[PDB]
């Protein structure tokens, strides 16, 4: 298995992350917060470790940049033509 597709503009995988996170969470019957913004990032990583769709990272690698990191190649492969949302 080589890594389909190239990730670019990591911004708009976060996002589509939040989306689909976001709407999840809610369906799921929940509710992620309208706070700041890398706070609902790190709200949608939560969900989603515990929703199996990505691993936990530990307290070194529980930064902000990791976080929307998980959140790209999650959202990267959860496409199903692994679209780089450019």
């Amino acid at each position: 298995m080589s890594k389909t597709a190239k990730l670019n503009n990591e911004e708009k995988l976060v996002k589509k992350a939040l989306e689909i996170g976001g709407k999840m969470a809610k369906m799921q019957g929940f509710d992620l917060p309208q706070s700041p913004q890398p706070v609902r990032v790190k709200a949608v990583y939560l969900f989603l470790v515990d929703a199996k769709q990505i691993a936990p990272l530990p307290d070194s690698k529980l930064d902000g940049a990791n976080i929307k990191h998980r959140l790209a190649l999650w959202i990267h492969a959860a496409l199903p033509d692994n679209d780089p949302l450019k």
